[PDB]
């Protein structure tokens, strides 16, 4: 079971931290009334307005980001596991430099051995299984007994190819059966899961 | 009137190209029926997951991205305006190095003077209007009778400081219409109102 895993590996991006944007810059350039919902106003439009609003967002989506924030629950888990005395690594595409502050920010930097946050130079791009082989060996330990938790498909093969269980959160569902062993909404729907 | 106007400048990205993403990596991440549009299908899904859906889309745009292709109308009007013997400049964030790769890759290099394509190099970012002065210096024009071309409140604005008219396209109605001498939905509906 779940449970009985006591080595976790998280992406970054996506899975511990979203990126955020520019809501007001949103509102005012897609004309949205302060009493609606930017998303449910969209789908509201007809069809070639909604996409043509879509796309421009779409399109935007680095002029409007404004650094991350935690994705839900993402902290709570992370705490959850750190206090069990469970060992947990990072695997990011992001320099490691990157990957600390970002950690420091978010108050979870004491929770992963600097050791054990893998990034750009640490190990190959996902989907190789390198970086998950890599924290495999520091640890010694089984990847049958390791899990590794993404919301992007790179991160289910690299656990695939690795031989690592994997989970999807920051979905709704689950579109890669096949690739997914454990699935949930967010990591606050995990660390439930994880309870039961 | 527009048609008056005989020096264009346009911004690059989200003007005269657009980003082109990986249709089939999206419809398998959110399980989207063929038989279905994307964002019709998330349209009608229920609020929670649609809203769900939708940000990881936007989470995930860089890593969706496959290069960019030409904005509807955007190669069309630029020949239009080069057939007329009209000047044209282009002021973009992008290297310069990559703007003159991006103009040869959608066949309208000949259309702009090498001089007159500004890049990171350049000029100052956007709003600044630095890059829009140098290019009324080049071509020793009233900045009245110059017009800058973008999709995004930093390129009205830098028409604004720089005294130039400013045009809207690839938004479908009129968000600023205090920055916005002239608007249309794209580059196709541009041509077609300087034709009136
Ligand atoms: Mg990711
Ligand atoms: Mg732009």
């Amino acid at each position: 079971s779940l449970s009985e895993i006591k080595h976790w590996v998280f992406d970054m991006d996506g899975t511990l931290t979203i990126a955020v944007h520019d809501f007001a810059a949103i509102r005012e350039a897609l004309s949205i009334p302060a009493e609606d919902d930017i998303l449910t106003h969209l789908a509201a439009l007809p069809a070639d307005e909604s996409a043509a609003k879509h796309a421009w967002l779409l399109e935007h989506e680095r002029d409007l980001a404004q650094g991350s924030r935690p994705a839900p629950g993402a902290v709570e888990l992370v705490r959850e596991l750190a206090g069990r005395g469970y060992r947990l690594g990072i695997l990011t595409r992001n320099a490691r430099e990157l990957a600390h502050v970002t950690l420091e920010a978010i108050g979870l930097a004491d929770c992963f051995a600097e050791a054990d946050v893998l990034g750009r130079d640490e190990a190959p791009p996902k989907p190789h299984p390198g970086g998950l082989l890599k924290l495999a060996e520091a640890w010694d330990v089984s990847p049958s007994r390791m899990v590794m938790v993404g919301d992007y498909r790179f991160d289910l093969d690299c656990g695939r190819a690795a031989g690592t269980r994997t989970v999807l959160v920051n979905l709704p569902d689950n579109p890669w059966p096949e690739l997914t062993d454990w699935h949930a909404r967010d990591c606050a729907q995990l660390r439930d899961l994880l309870s039961a």
